[PDB]
RNA sequence: GACGCUAGCGUC
RNA sequence: GACGCUAGCGUC
């Protein structure tokens, strides 16, 4: 069933798993114009490249006085897109408000949709 | 069904896991003399106490050229005892040769027969 | 990012 | 030892 993801830190939405992809069976994104608003991102101080994508910057939080590291932003095939960290973030089921504190995604079972290059 | 540790570095063999007690659920020591035969210790290097025994020294593998960090050795009581962590070790099962490779010993399902000081 | 590794610190 | 937290390094 649909989940959130919130800030760990301070609570705020982060998105929706109806939003999140997957790359490689191993990367984890999130799509749409939503997203963007909610972090923040600077040049990554140890940028590098790796498997299909290279690593430009890291990725905050946008809440002022928060700014909690959410990951990286990626350059993947002709995509620059956010990759994000599952430990960053509380998951609340939507229907019962139950929270989950993972520290890996291979720990969290959800419907994962792989990335598709037709979806933007 | 009875198991066999083996020196993770060396691979040399340890113990049984009949051998094996298991102290406030939490800590795992060796009995017998054969044991101490396997391993040499130094004087811990930042002592301290904790639970029900205080911290006197590391134990090692006392295969010259190996040396590998087996554990400790504290006073428990009235006992001087070794305090083994079983990522030190690999596990090979007896009948079969497989070998298993745990990380903490909550994941490693054996007989766990806890300590009784009625066998010294 | 995913994973692996070293060092240090902290609690019982 | 059982946990917990930092920092750095490496691999793709
Ligand atoms: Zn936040
Ligand atoms: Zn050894």
């Amino acid at each position: 069933e649909n989940k959130k993801l919130l800030c760990r830190k301070c609570k705020a939405l982060a998105c929706y798993t109806a939003d999140v992809r997957v790359i490689e069976e191993c990367h984890y994104t999130v799509l749409g114009d939503a997203f963007k608003e909610c972090f923040v991102s600077r040049p990554h101080p140890k940028p590098k490249q790796f498997s299909s994508f290279e690593k430009r910057a890291k990725i905050f939080c946008a809440r002022q006085n928060c700014s909690h590291d959410w990951g990286i932003h990626v350059k993947y095939k002709t995509f620059e897109i956010p990759v994000i960290k599952i430990e960053s973030f509380v998951v609340e089921d939507i229907a019962t408000g139950v929270q989950t504190l993972y520290s890996k995604w291979k720990d969290f079972h959800f419907e994962k949709i792989p990335f598709d290059p037709a979806e933007m």
